[PDB]
């Protein structure tokens, strides 16, 4: 028995992350699996972090700092239930799936807001208790990316630079740093420019990737798999 | 006659951060610089990219493509006030300062937000206009980051990465996408810990680079800058 979220992030249910988003939840909900999807969108997902995400007394009310307030809010059961929701969702997860449009190399801001606001020192690190030691040790993430620029865009001698090198900071910075497994990530690019069969070979794939997914072993999440 | 514009996400006013953007006004101004702040959270800025961003008829109902409306929309002057108050901003700027906290190796979700939406097709880049002839080209942009980690810890061999590695989404795949020339980052590594006087030093740094701004060149702001 395993369980799965999928955080997703397009504005769209019939674009292309949409039906990446539905692939993946026919295909795990075919094997058996417990499925959540976080449709951040839909959800109207507040993506700032402010005071407004402690929602009692302030420890130090002069001077606001975000992480030593949402640290306490989080051991004193005092944060905001948006945020407490969705880290109920990660903790029972065995799995996390970010399916997402990439925005400026990056996550669309969105979903830049579920991991500054529910990633939370004493959720999900500790300090000391983050890289292999992280909270969420034990769980697998994996980012599903579509992207306007090609593959051949996406190489070391192109003008984007290797692919691996803008996931660095989601799979190093974010999801090791939280403790993640990270899955070798999926990257569909320029379906935009894509022809209808090859669009189709590519959810097809992801459909076949995730027959087998429980079988995958994690990357070396370090700077050598990323830069080389 | 400079003019800079300063994009400023820090929630407290009192903060090292907010240090850094005053001191930045001040110096600007003293030299006669003319400058404007976009203090993100005071504006409480919207950071989701929806069909909200868009006033007059949809270019297509049936289906949203972000993208494709904001080009559109940019052409027809039908953008939300919003972004066309941060798009007159940069237009009129000769420089960009971008002030803001590390928030998991990229910028707070807030500041995400403001290049997902101001920095649209038709305005920063352009099929043929991107990397060097994108359409903000002649201005420079300068990210001003602080951080948790330490120097150390943000080496090739540290347990972070080289600090220039998350630098590349932002510097590369953003701000020259755009056309802009990247002057070198100024990182103030971890204030939180840093001895009154290491802090005081970070700023009068900060203050004295301000005072010869003018005189720098662009980096080379290319993957081997980054990763090399
Ligand atoms: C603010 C912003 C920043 C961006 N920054 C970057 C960047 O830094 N780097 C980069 O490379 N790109 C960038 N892009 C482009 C972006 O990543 C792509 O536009 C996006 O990934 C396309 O995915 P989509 O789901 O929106 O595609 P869609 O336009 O929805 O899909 C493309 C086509 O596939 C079709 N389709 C949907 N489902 C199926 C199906 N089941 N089978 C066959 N076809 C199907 C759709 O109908 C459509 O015709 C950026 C875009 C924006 C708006
Ligand atoms: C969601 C989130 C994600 C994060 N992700 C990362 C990450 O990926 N990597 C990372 O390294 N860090 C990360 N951090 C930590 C973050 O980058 C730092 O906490 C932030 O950079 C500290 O800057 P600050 O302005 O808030 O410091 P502050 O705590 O406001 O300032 C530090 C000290 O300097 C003092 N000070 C202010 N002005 C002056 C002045 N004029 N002269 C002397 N002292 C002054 C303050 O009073 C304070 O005591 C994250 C934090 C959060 C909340
Ligand atoms: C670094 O490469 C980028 C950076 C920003 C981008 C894009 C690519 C990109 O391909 C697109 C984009 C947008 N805003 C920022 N960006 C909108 C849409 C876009 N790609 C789709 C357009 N086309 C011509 C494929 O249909
Ligand atoms: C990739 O390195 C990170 C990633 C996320 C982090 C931090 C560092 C970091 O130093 C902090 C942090 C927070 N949320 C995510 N992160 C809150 C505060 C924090 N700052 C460290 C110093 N200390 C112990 C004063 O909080
Ligand atoms: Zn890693
Ligand atoms: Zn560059």
């Amino acid at each position: 028995g395993k369980k799965v979220l999928i955080v997703y992030a397009h504005q769209e249910p019939k674009s292309f992350n949409g039906s990446l988003k539905n692939v993946a939840v026919d295909e795990l909900s075919r094997q058996g699996c417990t499925v959540t999807v976080s449709d951040l969108y839909a959800m109207n997902f507040e993506p700032r972090a402010t005071d407004k995400d402690i929602t009692g007394t302030l420890s130090n009310p002069e001077v606001f700092n975000y992480g030593v307030e949402t640290h306490e809010a989080y051991k004193q059961r005092s944060l905001a239930s948006d945020i407490t929701d969705e880290q109920k969702k990660v903790r029972e997860a065995d799995l996390v799936i970010f399916q997402f449009p990439l925005y400026w190399f990056s996550v669309p801001a969105i979903l830049k807001g579920w991991m500054d606001r529910v990633l939370c020192q004493g959720f999900a690190f500790d300090i000391p208790g983050f890289y292999d030691s992280g909270l969420l040790q034990g769980k697998l993430a994996l980012l599903s990316v579509t992207t306007g620029g090609t593959a051949e865009m996406y190489t070391k001698t192109g003008v984007n630079g290797d692919s691996r090198y803008f996931l660095w900071p989601l799979q190093h910075g974010t999801l090791h740093f939280c403790g993640f497994k990270v899955l070798a990530p999926q990257i569909s690019f320029a379906p935009e420019i894509a022809s209808e069969e090859e669009r189709k070979g590519m959810v097809a794939a992801w459909s076949q990737r995730l027959q087998t997914i429980w079988k995958e072993e994690p990357i070396p999440c370090t700077a050598h798999w990323h830069f080389g």
